[PDB]
């Protein structure tokens, strides 16, 4: 069958919409390869994205968090540019060269089964689950204890993935979104396929919560 991932329950006056976020710097090696190769060494993921430290963080991030930022006309050097309004952060960042991760919980409007298709511009890490993403009502602490990747999605040659998950109503699923830009345009697009729909959405509203961390499954 489908995979099954677990979930987590959760009083409502323990819930609050939407994702956190954190965002961390990337540096270019040099500004006018000139860009940083580091993204891609396996360690990055777990513990090198911080290494250079973080600029920014939100909360409540709801809605439409894709975006495809292909109008930038220089390569290898930084170019300021803002979030969609979904990610309640209202500086420009260096969105030519940045790390961001968001985690929080996806929930179901109905049981079934959920396609998911990320496609990346440079990199996207998708996890998903209490045995993937990380523990339930204890997200701060575990964000950085995932499992083996549910999609890996990596710029030029493995860019676009999709994933299939059997996901029910009742339950809160820690989720756990990993994104580099390394240099230049940027794409950062997740969506999904509800049961027994065709066609694809890149809108979360209604999907993201997050649960109050208090260690004990809640
Ligand atoms: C180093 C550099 O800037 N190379 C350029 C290409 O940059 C890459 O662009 C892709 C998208 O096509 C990715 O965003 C990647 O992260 C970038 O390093 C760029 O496409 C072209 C367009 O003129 O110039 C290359 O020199
Ligand atoms: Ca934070
Ligand atoms: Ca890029
Ligand atoms: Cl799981």
């Amino acid at each position: 069958h489908y995979p099954r991932p677990e979930g987590c329950s959760s009083p409502p006056n323990a819930v609050s919409v939407g994702l956190h976020m954190d965002l961390y710097n990337y540096p270019y090696l040099y500004v006018k390869q000139c860009w940083n190769p580091e993204y891609q060494d396996p360690n990055f993921p777990r513990y090198g994205y911080k290494k250079y430290g973080s600029f920014g963080s939100s909360d409540h991030v709801n809605g439409k968090i894709s975006w495809d930022h292909n109008e930038f006309k220089e390569g290898c050097k930084p170019i300021m540019a803002r979030l969609p309004t979904a990610y309640n952060y209202p500086a420009k960042i260096t969105f030519s060269n940045f790390t961001m991760v968001l985690s929080g919980y996806f929930k179901p409007k109905s049981t079934g089964l959920y396609k998911f298709e990320i496609h990346a511009d440079d990199f996207i890490l998708f996890n998903f689950g209490s045995k993937n993403a990380f523990e339930c009502c204890n997200r701060e602490e575990s964000i950085d204890n995932f499992g083996p990747y549910v999609a890996y999605a990596m710029w030029p040659n493995e860019a676009d993935q999709e994933l299939e998950v059997y996901l029910f109503e009742d339950s809160y699923y820690p989720i756990r979104l990993f994104y580099n830009n390394r240099d230049y345009h940027s794409k950062f697009m997740v969506g999904f396929y509800p049961p027994n729909t065709e066609e694809i959405t890149y809108d979360f509203d209604g999907y993201l919560y997050m649960l109050d961390d208090t260690g004990n499954e809640c």
